C-alpha cells in the first residue's frame, strides 16, 4: 500500500479481535448481561449483580441459589454475557480461555448463534457448542445442532458432537474454526472433532458460515445435566480471554 507493496506473505492465524477482561465491569459496547427465558439453559440467567464479578483481570460468571420469594421466581440464579447487536464474528477460529469448578447441576457453556436474529430462525440457523461443561465431568462437549442434526434427526452421519478430555482444575483454551466447509473443534489446541459440510439430498446440513455473536454463560439445571445440588453452590466459571483470529 502506500509505502510498501502487496506485503506479500504467507497467510497464517492473524489476531483480528480480543477481550483480556481488562476494566471495572464487561466492555459495554461488546457485552450486555443474558435475560431470562424458557429454553433449559436461559432458566436462570440473571441481572443479578451477585452473578458477576471482574477479579484479577479475570470476568467471574456464578451459579447461585435465588432467595426470591415470589411465585414466578427460578430457584437458581446465573450470569451469562453475549455480543448480539454489539459484535458479529465473520468466521474464523474464536478461543476463550476459562477455569471451571464442579457442581451437581452445573453446566456453563460457551457458544455461538447467528448474529442476525430477525434473519435466521433456531435450529435452521444453525448452533455452534464450543464448551459444555457438566457436573463435575472430566471431559466437555464440542457440538452442532442445526435442521439437520435436530429436526431431521440426522445427528450421526455426520457426527454431530464429542467430548475430549479437560485438565478441570486448570485454565483450558476452548476454540472452534470456521471453514466454507468444515467447522474444526480444539481444546489446549487438540483437534476434538471436524463437522463436515457434505452433499446430502437435504437442506440445512451446513448453515454456519454466517455471522455469529458469542454467548458465555453459567447454566443450572435442565434434562441433560440433571439435577442440582444446592450444597454446591455458589460456583464460579472464570473467563482469562476470547480471542478472535482469521487465515490471511
Amino acid at each position: 500500500r502506500g509505502s510498501h507493496m502487496a506485503s506479500t506473505h504467507t497467510p497464517k492465524w492473524e489476531l483480528v479481535w480480543e477481550d483480556n477482561f481488562d476494566g471495572a465491569e464487561p466492555d459495554t459496547s461488546v457485552w450486555s448481561r443474558i435475560p431470562r427465558g424458557k429454553p433449559d439453559w436461559q432458566n436462570t440467567q440473571s441481572f443479578d449483580d451477585r452473578c458477576y464479578e471482574m477479579r484479577n483481570g479475570l470476568l467471574i460468571l456464578k451459579g447461585i441459589v435465588n432467595d426470591n420469594t415470589e411465585a414466578d421466581a427460578a430457584q437458581y440464579l446465573t450470569g451469562g454475557l453475549w455480543t448480539k447487536d454489539k459484535r458479529a464474528f465473520h468466521g474464523g477460529r474464536i478461543e476463550v480461555r476459562a477455569r471451571l469448578h464442579g457442581a451437581k447441576g452445573a453446566w456453563p457453556a460457551i457458544w455461538t448463534l447467528p448474529y442476525e436474529t430477525d434473519k435466521y430462525s433456531w435450529p435452521m440457523g444453525g448452533e455452534v457448542d464450543i464448551m459444555e461443561r457438566l457436573n463435575h465431568d472430566s471431559i466437555v462437549y464440542q457440538t452442532v445442532h442445526s435442521h439437520y442434526t435436530y429436526t431431521l434427526g440426522i445427528e450421526n452421519n455426520p457426527k454431530h458432537g464429542n467430548t475430549i478430555p479437560i485438565n478441570p482444575e486448570d485454565f483450558n483454551v476452548y476454540g472452534v474454526d470456521f471453514w466454507p466447509d468444515s467447522l474444526v473443534f480444539h481444546v489446549n489446541g487438540k483437534r476434538n472433532f471436524v463437522y463436515p459440510r457434505i452433499e446430502t439430498e437435504q437442506e440445512g446440513q451446513f448453515p454456519f458460515n454466517i455471522p455469529q455473536y458469542l454467548l458465555i454463560d453459567m447454566q443450572l439445571g435442565g434434562s441433560w445435566v440433571g439435577t442440582v445440588d444446592p450444597a454446591d453452590l455458589p460456583v464460579e466459571m472464570e473467563v482469562d480471554w476470547v480471542r478472535h483470529y482469521q487465515w490471511k
